């Protein structure tokens, strides 16, 4: 599923991400825009052999099992394919564990490089929330 900007914002709000660990909703929408272009089916392979999955590009080296990342942990205890669903619940639940692990949203390179320190509230402007 390719989300609309306000559709995704409303969905993330309903799943408890607004101000989760202090990160306003616009941060999460901005990260999803630049990680996946709002596409729940996005996948990208990394040089180390791991793969990033879904709307928030969650990585198989640490967070999900895809059966082909040897020595990987599965800290969200989920198959990576569950992160590609049109239902974002599994991606959101896993992201809550990632953002809590001490490094905040710096775990998302596109957030660090394209959202951090910008006017992220623009990402939810005009949305009915
Ligand atoms: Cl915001
Ligand atoms: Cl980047
Ligand atoms: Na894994």
């Amino acid at each position: 599923k390719v989300f609309g900007r306000c559709e995704l914002a409303a969905a993330m709000k309903r799943h408890g991400l607004d101000n989760y660990r202090g990160y306003s909703l616009g941060n999460w929408v901005c990260a999803a825009k630049f990680e996946s272009n709002f596409n729940t089916q996005a996948t990208n392979r990394n040089t180390d052999g791991s793969t990033d999955y879904g709307i928030l590009q969650i990585n198989s080296r640490w967070w999900c099992n895809d059966g082909r990342t040897p020595g990987s942990r599965n800290l969200c205890n989920i198959p990576c394919s569950a992160l590609l669903s049109s239902d974002i619940t599994a991606s959101v639940n896993c992201a809550k564990k990632i953002v809590s692990d001490g490094n905040g949203m710096n775990a998302w390179v596109a957030w660090r490089n394209r959202c951090k320190g910008t006017d992220v509230q623009a990402w939810i402007r005009g949305c009915r929330l």
